[PDB]
């Protein structure tokens, strides 16, 4: 079996023009006096990495602003913020409502 | 190819994690849980969705309007999911096997259990 | 790392009761240019598909039209219509917003 806690985010910017970018990310984790990982923790987490996106010219950040680009970017820096013991196992980014990309680890 | 039919159903509860030694703040939520079950698409189906949603609010019904604190020692979503993927697993029948449990606390934080 | 791209959409069909079906289809590919396949040209085929089942009696198009064979069925014609570099990975089929089928590849 495999547990992982989900923590959807959401964040506007602009690129090419102004959209509105639902993420959802899934950390893998043993479940440890009750929790894979905190809540809140990762949300700060993420917060903070899409605080850098928040209404923003994706285009002056990067080469080629694409949802494929932009969620790979998310996902790295996640990464690296993450505490000891748990993985990044799924990064979804919507841009829009029906509209999305999906990496997994 | 492998082939799932996916059940939604929602309860409410109100409950307050650790968050020392000692506790924390009573609120309530609602839950979501998906429940997803595997199996093989025989004359058309896996598995009546009815079948299987009387099997799920079974479940659910035990913790619906509940105080979580009085049923678990820490009812974390996470704690809650096991629960609930256990007395499921327990109740299937034997040609599916049980595939994923998603509960949400609330629509943005979750807990995702796979087998 | 897996990736893919995600488009969703809805169409209402009959089978007989009536209800809104809620598609959603991930494609999975690499990451070339910083994208998988353009969500237009994936969305075009997966509504090019759903048209012809929208507003319709499943009965008539259906020997047995359970929401697994309409999901298997979409599948296909969508496999049969995927640009040579891509693959179908998912379909979920939610008959209406509570109860769906999952096929993965």
């Amino acid at each position: 079996m495999k547990s992982r806690i989900i923590v959807r985010t959401s964040f506007d910017a602009a690129h090419a023009h102004g959209h509105t970018f639902f993420l959802e990310v899934a950390i893998e984790g043993e479940i440890k006096n009750g929790y894979v990982m905190d809540f809140l923790e990762l949300r700060k987490i993420v917060e903070e990495i899409t605080k850098e996106l928040d209404h923003r010219n994706l285009n002056n950040i990067f080469e080629n602003p694409t949802t494929e680009n932009i969620a790979l970017w998310i996902g790295e820096r996640i990464r690296d913020k993450l505490p000891p013991y748990v993985k990044l196992k799924r990064v979804v980014l919507w841009e829009g409502k029906d509209n999305g990309v999906e990496l997994e680890w």
